[PDB]
């Protein structure tokens, strides 16, 4: 869906990657070097995530958990475990 500059200012579902483009999506154009908000690189170094930080992202192939940090994995990742970037 629409998100961001080019597409009217909002945030994505699941606080998924949005694109210079104005578009959401959670592979390489969208979340890498033509990302426009909440990419790839924007990962806290201490890694917290959730709403306490203000929503960050997290990096490549990794979610932000229930308790409020990114990380690989089911115990980040799987339904009930994950609050965004699933």
């Amino acid at each position: 869906q629409r998100c961001g500059s080019q597409g009217g200012g909002s945030t994505c579902p699941g606080l998924r990657c949005c694109s210079i483009w104005g578009w959401c999506g959670d592979s390489e154009p969208y979340c890498g070097r033509t990302c426009e908000n909440k990419c790839w690189s924007g990962e806290r170094s201490d890694h917290r995530c959730g709403a306490a930080v203000g929503n960050p992202p997290c990096g490549q192939d990794r979610c932000c958990s229930v308790h409020g940090w990114c990380g690989g994995g089911n115990d980040y990742c799987s339904g009930g475990n994950c609050q965004y970037r699933c």
